[PDB]
């Protein structure tokens, strides 16, 4: 038994809810809340701005010092780095842009960044502001992810769409 409330529960191991994922977190105070990364861990708006917004700019100085240790991250790739105030841990993970021209076949690749840890609450990768389609991203997340990962879908009209046409 998890904190986590009010769910839908789509497979054995996957979960929805129409939530802010930045109040979820407040709310919750999960292991790991998953951030929509760019490669530059640049926090500038969606899921990465309203959550670096959350930290009061502390997950962006934190960023700032991994990319100047380590290099961009990889489309697909991920970083653990602190929750801040939201957290335990944020796994910044890299789904692609479509709005840049990255391969959605990088999709599966950042999903699988999840199995690496027990629980997550997380957003959809690459929807929003990364330009996929939402239906596509909860099938790759439902079809890679083995562990258990409580999505946080903020729109209400998408949440429903989510669930009416979920497979
Ligand atoms: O704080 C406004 C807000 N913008 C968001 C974008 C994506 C996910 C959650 C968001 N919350």
């Amino acid at each position: 038994v998890n904190s986590f409330s009010g769910y839908l529960k789509l497979t054995d191991n996957v979960y929805i809810k129409n939530a802010d994922i930045v109040e979820e977190a407040k709310k919750v105070k999960p292991t790991v809340v998953v951030n929509a990364a760019n490669v530059y861990l640049k926090h500038g708006g969606g899921v990465a701005g309203a959550l670096n917004k959350a930290t009061n700019n502390a997950m962006q100085v934190e960023s700032d010092d991994y990319i100047a240790t380590n290099g961009p991250l990889k489309v697909g790739g991920s970083c653990v780095l602190s929750g801040h105030n939201l957290a335990k841990h944020c796994l910044h993970v890299v789904g692609p842009n479509v709005n840049k021209g990255e391969d959605i076949q990088l999709l599966k690749s950042a999903y699988e960044n999840f199995n690496q840890h027990e629980v997550l609450l997380a957003p959809l990768l690459s929807a929003g502001i990364f330009g996929a389609d939402p239906i596509h991203s909860l099938r790759v997340c439902v079809d890679t992810v083995r562990t258990n990962v409580y999505l946080a879908v903020f729109d209400k009209n998408l949440y429903d769409k989510l669930v009416s046409s979920f497979l």
